[PDB]
């Protein structure tokens, strides 16, 4: 396969992914501006796979950043903690739970510790 | 007022707190055989999430035929969940994922036992027929 985690891409599309394989590494590595943050993005399907929902993979630890966006999303918190800033509030999501945030949010992505959790977006291209 | 818990800001910024969503039969999907054991629990509603669907799925002991006109994401939580396309299974059990595109003709095949969360665009996945709607008039 032309990827680094396992999968089942079967010819209709479908795919199943073992998510315990899917790693990290620096190519993934999201630039917020300010270098000491640790933050990980891994898109897990190209366009060409998904080309309405966007589905991928993010990590950070001991990091908090401003970030707005410009799809809506849906985090499924595998491990750790999620914790979400909007306008002085706090939304947080632990191993097992989820988190929905709408287009056009303002937020920070606010993680004391650590988190790995799935995000799925809409659109997957702007 | 829903029967789960979770933290809905004033911003629409959601949490769930997933395990304590419990389907019950008012979440009963009737696929046609009344021996079917499936359950579809919309967890947003269209002005809560107006483009991302999202609930949970339960199924035992059970396999039926679909058509999605909609794309799906499938996080299995518990058990396994089959998907049989074309003769072919693709398959996701606990801590795995499946990826369904809009088009997909399928089974949904679930012989032991799934719990599992669905993301759909667009939202209202189930008024995606000719009719614009859940059930045919
Ligand atoms: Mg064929």
């Amino acid at each position: 396969d032309t990827v680094d985690f396992v999968r089942n891409k079967d010819i209709s599309g479908i795919t199943s992914i073992k998510l315990p394989t899917v790693k990290v590494s620096e190519s993934d590595r999201l630039d917020t501006g300010n270098p000491s943050d640790v933050v990980y993005t891994k898109d897990l399907f190209t366009l060409e796979e998904s080309p309405r929902l966007g589905c991928g993979m993010m990590e950070m630890k001991e990091t908090t950043f401003d970030w707005t966006l410009n799809y809506d999303e849906i985090d499924y918190v595998i491990d750790g903690t999620l914790d979400i800033i909007i306008d002085g509030r706090k939304v947080s999501a632990s191993s097992g739970e989820l988190i929905f945030i709408p287009k056009g949010s303002k937020i920070q992505f606010s993680v004391p510790d650590y988190a790995r959790f799935i995000y799925v977006t809409y659109p997957a291209d702007w």
